[PDB]
């Protein structure tokens, strides 16, 4: 395996990989991680002739109970579950007006200042309409994408590891402790400070920095918090748990 | 030459081809329906394959003299000049953070009573940054989309049509007078208010309503403007000139 990898360079065509959202002022980090792992791997799966964002607003809204409570909380593998069973539409950004279904809960700053208002709690959960949006090509039924298989990853470096380098980025949780809220750079490596509550993330490389192995990982508040809307976060070491909840699946293309 | 089409329905797959921008408080609408058109046509020519959407951002900061004055009006046949000589970069809309180049003016209220701030329209033309969005797979030189060719189609109803038909959305123009600004619905015909100017729009369908033929026309003034941000507008009689200033053109293979 290479000693250092990044999706982003791996599939350059395959703009979703590259691609930062805003879960908004909800707790549905646990979909963002997967429609975003499942965008990246609909595209590299059919090398390239399908790129669609999937839509973070039906899996939310429409999973129901098997995912968890919407924007209360949820479980990432539930998702990739309900991917393989109902399947889900696409769906671009806020007031993107791309693809079936685009996300309804607004940008908002997530422990930085910046233009847009500051998030809140976690606003009720829409209601699952399964109706795309005025303007759109195809019925909702029709624009849906479906999984193949879903699985969880074992707790082995290596296995995680080979399993984004074949088959594309991955959905992970980790325990959030509150110096994470605020890193900005580097390999983040937690230190001080309360627990604040389970994250899911998407996980899209590895590499090394001054020494220290690292996951790259895309979080999913907005471009304006941390690296760009990334981070680095210790690997090898089971770090806040983030080789323990490792969640994929395969679509059916 | 069917009695309606409608390109949304034809290309289903082209999600780009169902979406409606806001161009802002920038009179860049001579941008707007270029870029549209030009993402349209470059799913349509690669059958699905590729799936961008081209940045009104390149084009309006960087074309420079031949396009106009940016955000105080310019020429669409510079556009797609500009295209097929220098090519466009991708870039999605307003935070989307989506391929090289999003669009970094923010959505507003054109004439009507929402949420959003009115239009100020001014706008000020951003400067041409030969370079991505931080976070972007490639380069800004790597991202770019060219044209094979531009060309003018004449006022001819039927080769206007044909031209739609087989090569997917045009880029129109046509004088807005000032009773045009309260269209919700049904085929618009001017019959009373000022002159206002020009605007420039994609136009990617006709048909018949009740007994009125028209074209279908999508708007860059958001979804809550007209009919969910498109138009229909009487046809075949040159009204307000749009069978006069049609443009599109094919893209590189
Ligand atoms: C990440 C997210 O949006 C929500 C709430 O975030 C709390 C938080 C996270 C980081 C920093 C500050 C605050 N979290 C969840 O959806 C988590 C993600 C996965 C956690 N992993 C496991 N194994 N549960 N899920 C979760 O909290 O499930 C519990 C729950 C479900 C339903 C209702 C309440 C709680
Ligand atoms: C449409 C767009 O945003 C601007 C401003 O339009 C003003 C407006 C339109 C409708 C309702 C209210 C206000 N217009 C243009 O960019 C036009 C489009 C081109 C159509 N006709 C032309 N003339 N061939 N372009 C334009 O106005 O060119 C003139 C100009 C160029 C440079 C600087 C000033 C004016």
């Amino acid at each position: 395996l290479p000693e250092s990898f990044d999706a982003r360079e791996q599939w350059s065509n395959c703009p979703t990989i590259a691609q930062i959202r805003d879960q908004g002022s909800c707790g549905s980090c646990w979909a963002f991680g997967a429609v975003e792992a499942m965008s990246d791997r609909i595209c590299i799966h059919t090398n390239g002739r399908v790129n669609v964002e999937v839509s973070a607003e039906d899996l939310l809204t429409c999973c129901g109970i098997q995912c968890g409570d919407g924007c209360n909380g949820g479980y990432p593998s539930g998702a990739w579950n309900f991917w393989t069973r109902k399947g889900l539409v696409s769906g671009g950004v806020y007031n993107s007006h791309i693809g079936c279904l685009p996300y309804t809960i607004p940008p908002c700053e997530h422990h930085v200042n910046g233009a847009r208002p500051p998030c809140t709690g976690e606003g009720d959960t829409p209601k699952c309409n399964k109706m795309c949006e005025a303007g759109y090509s195809t019925s909702y039924k029709e624009d849906k994408h479906y999984g193949y298989t879903s699985y969880s990853v074992s707790d082995s470096e290596k296995e995680i590891m080979a399993e984004i380098y074949k088959n594309g980025p991955v959905e992970g949780a980790f325990t959030v402790f509150s110096d994470f809220l605020t890193y900005k750079s580097g390999v983040y490596k937690h230190e001080a400070g309360d627990v604040m509550g389970g994250h899911a993330i998407r996980i899209l490389g590895w590499g090394i920095e001054n020494g220290v192995p690292y996951w790259l990982v895309a979080n999913s508040w907005n471009a304006d918090w941390g690296d760009n809307g990334f981070f680095k976060i210790l690997r090898g070491e089971n770090h806040c748990g983030i080789e323990s909840e490792i969640v994929a699946g395969i679509p059916r293309t």
